[PDB]
Parts: structure tokens; sequence; C-alpha cells
């Protein structure tokens, strides 16, 4: 679930404010997204967006009910390291890995504040 993805990002980047820092950034960081990613962070979000789309089409995920935004799963934060629990069902495990991969990706790319609030004409 979204609030859990927030926790994952905090796990990897303690000094960050997820819902603020990684929203309205580039062409993909935020609700929706299309076009050409402006930098590596934007590419992280593009990959995450595609991952969420796959989850919604996944056979193991029930129609709304198991959507990526509100479907809670089990995960752990150990020394700034994320772990998806083997207690998760197939649907939850897929979503948890979508988030885990993105959290890690965010932590390995530079943050360029000049890419915030870009108009669609730049995508
Ligand atoms: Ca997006
Ligand atoms: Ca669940």
């Amino acid at each position: 679930a979204l609030w859990q993805f927030n926790g994952m990002i905090k796990c990897k980047i303690p000094s960050s404010e997820p819902l603020l820092d990684f929203n309205n950034y580039g062409c993909y960081c935020g609700l929706g997204g299309s076009g050409t990613p402006v930098d590596d962070l934007d590419r992280c979000c593009q990959t995450h967006d595609n991952c969420y789309m796959q989850a919604m089409k996944l056979d193991s995920c029930k129609v709304l009910v198991d959507n990526p935004y509100t479907n809670n799963y089990s995960y752990s934060c150990s020394n700034n390291e994320i772990t998806c629990s083997s207690e998760n069902n197939a649907c939850e495990a897929f979503i948890c890995n979508c988030d885990r991969n993105a959290a890690i990706c965010f932590s390995k790319v530079p943050y360029n504040k000049e890419h915030k609030n870009l108009d669609m004409m730049n995508c």
C-alpha cells in the first residue's frame, strides 16, 4: 500500500519526505506519467509505474480490492535494508517487490530539484 511504500523510502533515505519529495517530479514521479524520463530518478518512477500496471493485471490480484495503492503487505526495514515477507500472498509479494525495487532505485540516483513541477510540454 502507498503508506507502506512511504515507509520503504524512509528506510532507504531517512532524510527524505516521500509524499513531498517524490511527487510532481519529472514526467513520471506522481500520479500518472508518460513520455521520456528526464533523468534517472524519473526512470525509477517510470519502472515503478509499469510495475503497478502489471500488478493490476496480475491474475493473483483481485479486481479493485487488491490494487497497489491500498493493498497492505508485510515488509521489514533492517539497517536501511528492505525485506518483503514470505508471509505475503502472490499478489502482495509482487506489489511489495514493486515498491522495494523503487525504494532502492530512488536511493541510488541523484535528486535534481530543477526537475520538479515540469510542464507536460517537456515530456
Ligand atoms: Ca507515475
Ligand atoms: Ca493485503
